[PDB]
């Protein structure tokens, strides 16, 4: 049906609007080009290769220390448990579509017996008013900048300041799900340190906008990080050797961190072209990062046929899937990376000329 | 004090009695030399690179299915929870020095709310009487072959059969901590499959006797493995890309699985040399695997000085550490691998003539 035809069409395209190209073994071998084969492996959380990377990212985030984790899934459940223990309160609060709530097979609930109170509604940004309306106290609030499931939306920076100030006054710990932190500094015109300064703890990824292989850093005060390392061993995350992910994380960080503004500008240019099409809009209308969602006023079956024809005729991958939203509405996500800049101008123009012609 | 002096002396040695050479980036480089840079990454537990490896190991172990985990610490906690749910019983039983009990910061207790009953006494092998004598129902019994903390001791295969048979009649799940399973097939003259046939589930490692970088396989019935995959995501172990560990595990498995008999022989010969020295004895007296413990009748500081001198004068690393057992008794562990055969005969002989002399 539509699903498989679109998938196949997308997979065959030489060019892609989204991403950083194929996730293949070459991503790792490229990262190892400048590394000495005699470089010693880290050993259960210790050693220059891991310690130097932790110290470096901690300094970039303006925190006392950091711990390298195999995943954000592990790291964030642990962060919330530490704050629950400090406050003797197993309730937390976050957006209904937090990664913890929907993408971790209920790990936070099942492994930590933490009860998440959902803030606002699934379709919009949470606000300070939602926090003020909580019917019981919480140990922490978790904020995801930007809110990926609603298209990568952000509150005004001044509103994040007000949330931070209120949490400080009420003794509520504030944790940053910064999976896509690097991608938002251009819009906010704030450094990573400035944004993270409003939070007690922060998690950042190296495989999202950075385009590395896998891995995460959790950062905060020394005492906090030391407790996180104990939990890391409990979770089976204190692997003997994490260098394959540390080296690749550091390589791709240095390769792509300077491109965040470029990806933001590119995403905005692309969104303008989508919005110019009849029956097509983006959310947000003007991207505030390298990502956005594209919505259509037609069913997924109908749009899939159009996208397949266009991908086949231009060689430019638009999307490998379409999410059904209502009877006659569907959508997909775009995250701009290195692939966008490789699309020849003619092919890119043709995609939209064709899109405008088919709908 | 001699602790760091010994450690530095050991790290400088070009040859070593134990292990498989330096744990450096080169280990990864070598494993990737014959992999196509275009080979596609696994994606959150799916894809040929991960699926083919899991299938390969499951067949070797004689089980329906297998799941690759980043760690045995995560894998085994999960295995025990699964059996605990099946039996509605959160009590388990194992040796007092099980890895779950002493090396995982109490993860089993803290994350899985399981109560472990300790079988027998810390200084010796648990027996079938210890199991039959429990007089309280448990969901599972865990067996570690060999028992590493007491020198790598093994019960007779015939006793394992009886333990398996008893647990089967009583409805008790039997789990194998097979971190060092590969190392014991020579002594038992039984295949991995024949050993695993006695157990409901099994965990095996790829970084110990195999000498890979990191990683584990958990294997058993397909329904058991599917539940394990749910828990894997909850733990933060379902990394987008595990190929760096999978490809290296497979590479070193192929390289060294056939040398297990050789390592066993070599260990026996090395233990004989240790035992022939006054003031020195191995546990077990005769190794039943590639490993054993070496005990001395002097203090860690006194032995540390001697080993430091011998290491500096011969270029052969004996031990990087000493574990104090009492004021005047200390010990270390030796696990024979590829390093041993690379020691020139002259140097090896000089090591023992010095040990004979100094003690
Ligand atoms: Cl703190
Ligand atoms: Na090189």
């Amino acid at each position: 049906g539509m699903t498989n035809t679109l998938k196949t069409s997308y997979q065959k395209t030489p060019y892609k609007l989204g991403g950083n190209g194929p996730r293949n073994v070459g991503v790792l071998t490229e990262a190892l080009q400048n590394i000495d084969d005699n470089l010693e492996s880290d050993i259960y959380g210790n050693g220059a290769v891991i310690e130097d990377f932790e110290t470096k990212i901690a300094k970039i985030l303006g925190k006392q220390s950091a711990v390298f984790f195999p995943s954000g899934t592990m790291a964030q459940q642990i962060a919330l448990r530490i704050w629950a223990d400090r406050k003797e309160n197993r309730r937390v609060a976050y957006h209904p579509l937090s990664h913890l709530e929907i993408h971790e097979q209920d790990g936070l609930k099942e492994l930590q017996q933490i009860t998440p109170l959902l803030l606002g509604t699934a379709n919009q940004l949470l606000t300070i008013d939602d926090i003020k309306s909580l019917r019981e106290p919480v140990s922490s609030v978790l904020i995801e900048l930007p809110q990926r499931e609603i298209g990568g939306q952000l509150p005004a920076f001044e509103e994040l300041e007000k949330i931070s100030e209120y949490c400080h006054e009420q003794g509520i710990s504030l944790h940053l799900d910064g999976a896509r932190l690097w991608e938002i500094t251009p819009f906010y015109q704030k450094s990573a340190e400035e944004i993270c300064a409003l939070f007690d703890s922060v998690y950042v990824s190296f495989y999202k906008g950075i385009g590395g292989i896998a891995g995460a850093i959790l950062a905060g005060n020394d005492d906090f990080v030391q407790e996180a390392k104990i939990w890391k061993r409990r979770y089976g995350g204190d692997l003997i050797s994490l260098y394959p992910y540390i080296l690749s994380a550091d390589y791709y960080f240095e390769k792509r961190i300077g491109k965040m503004a470029e990806y933001f500008e590119a995403a905005k240019g692309l969104a303008e072209r989508f919005n110019s099409c009849s029956g097509v809009k983006t959310v947000p209308e003007v991207p505030v990062s390298n990502m956005f969602h594209v919505y259509f006023e037609n069913s997924a079956d109908e749009i899939g046929a159009i996208l397949t024809k266009i991908q086949d005729e231009t060689g430019v991958g638009i999307s490998g899937y379409l999410q059904e939203k209502s009877a006659d509405v569907c959508a997909f996500e775009v995250s701009v990376g290195d692939a966008f800049a490789e699309i020849p101008a003619k092919n890119l123009e043709l995609v939209f000329r064709c899109l405008e012609k088919e709908l």
